[PDB]
């Protein structure tokens, strides 16, 4: 059922594996994510950004997730506010039924990031909700201080990732020795943002359907595994899903100009998304952890 | 709020207007339909086919609608099983929370159609749910009178020359309006028009400008939809129009930005185009400003 984000991530912290945190914006993405979790016997972090919540309405975002939990009552599921920008945003998500909220004030200085994060934590913990924060590259000693002062449940340390399909213009590399240092001093679950890899087969599908991925590329599979070894426990994944989904939508549009049955577009798009999720669960080590 | 289908259609029947019955298969379709009803102050018939229910899961089909009703509690909404093919399917819909169910046995003989329809009615009415059936081969008005009286069905879909899909008329648009009037006077219940998509000219242009192909497509003219309401049609099944308007915008976004893979950029304009189709249809049929 729907559980506190910390319940899932504490396990992954103790046993040293990574749980994927998969964004959704509608029913098709959510269904494919849940089907993958059921087929790989993996716990699920379900994420909604503030833009996705505006698109769906927060009543629908939580409502659809609750329905899916009743459909697969054996899968541990956390519903996570992705990149909350204000206290009030995190507070609205708590009242709506989210079991995990992230407050992104990494763009602020240490002192204001910590003051706002601490405010979110108090409100959230009062309602039984776990909190993620961000910091950053990261400096391990202030991370130690940040975590102890804020009492946040998980932390996203900056180690060389960024959202989108365009992660590194040159060689891909992440500062894993910084990560191991953060992990030691904080001893809490850690979060990797911008962790989409753009698998080879997903890139092929998008470009085969006439898509333009520009010079985009993401974290190699090897560096996601090394991140988990370093102590990452929550791996944010979104771009990979969207590319795999829209590749199939473009394909159907191209191959049959007379097709306007929505299910003919989105049934193959769901399957491609679902396979990206299933492979990621195995890569990160959360398969068969229910 | 979610109400029995008859509560909406009996009002439409008494006052002589039509209520669009709009199919959905996912959240985007459902949201646009509800926004159209809110903006035109119109009651809503929300329909799901058996295929749509398989795609969504009946728990999600009903659950999404109940969330949307809480979001717009002032809008009368019926949740209708479209083209139920078996008693068991209609019974599952009743148990899940549907407020209206259609049993389509029109391909069976009259006697078998009546028997199955009557079985569905008894189960449905015991649960507080309204029932649609279908007759027609064009409908036989005298069969309809007997059918409605023996079955106690709440509304009837008489065949008068329409059909599902974008290719309804090879030749002249033709609907047997005389037959419709006879059925209405003999049955005196709300009547349903299936295959009622019109394929507006702007929707067709949109689909073709996006690179789509509609070879000789042809729907029910707006004037025929109005004539059919004047004749006693109170429920107007609409699906194809919604899908063409929706996918037209999906095709357009794909064509004009090959680097776009944010789903919202595809489906926000698609929702708006679908919503606009629904708003115009609500005004055409006369359910606008009836809340
Ligand atoms: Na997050
Ligand atoms: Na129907
Ligand atoms: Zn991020
Ligand atoms: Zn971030
Ligand atoms: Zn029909």
């Amino acid at each position: 059922m729907l559980v506190k984000g910390n319940e899932i991530l504490l396990k992954a912290h103790k046993e040293g594996y990574g749980v994927g945190a998969f964004n959704f914006v509608n029913f098709e993405m959510l269904n494919a994510i849940f089907e993958a979790g059921n087929e790989e016997n993996s716990p699920l972090f379900i994420q909604a950004s503030e833009g996705a919540i505006k698109y769906m309405g927060i009543d629908m975002a939580v409502g659809m997730v609750k329905i899916m939990c009743e459909r697969y009552p054996h899968i541990p599921v956390a519903l996570h506010l992705d990149h909350g920008t204000t206290f009030e945003s995190c507070e609205k998500a708590v009242k709506a039924g989210f079991t995990s909220v992230m407050i992104d004030a990494s763009h602020h200085a240490f002192e204001e990031n910590l003051e706002l994060t601490s405010k979110v934590v108090k409100m959230a913990h009062n309602a039984g909700v776990s909190v993620e924060a961000e910091l950053g590259l990261v400096n391990p000693k202030e991370a130690e201080q940040f975590v102890k002062e804020s009492q946040v449940d998980y932390l996203a340390p900056a180690i060389g990732t960024s959202h989108g399909a365009f992660k590194f213009k040159g060689e891909p590399k992440l500062d894993f020795e910084r990560l191991q240092e953060v992990k030691r001093l904080t001893n809490i679950p850690l979060v990797l943002h911008g962790a989409s890899a753009i698998p080879d087969n997903v890139r092929k599908s998008y470009l085969d359907a006439g898509g333009d991925l520009k010079g985009s590329k993401g974290v190699p599979f090897e560096f996601l595994q090394e991140s988990v070894k370093g102590g990452i426990n929550k791996v944010n994944t979104d771009t990979d899903l969207r590319i795999a989904f829209i590749a199939e939508v473009r394909k159907v549009a191209n191959e049959d100009k007379s097709q306007f049955d929505l299910r003919k577009f989105f049934s193959p798009a769901q399957l491609a998304l679902k396979n990206v999720v299933k492979e990621r669960m195995k890569l990160l080590g959360s398969a068969n952890k229910i």
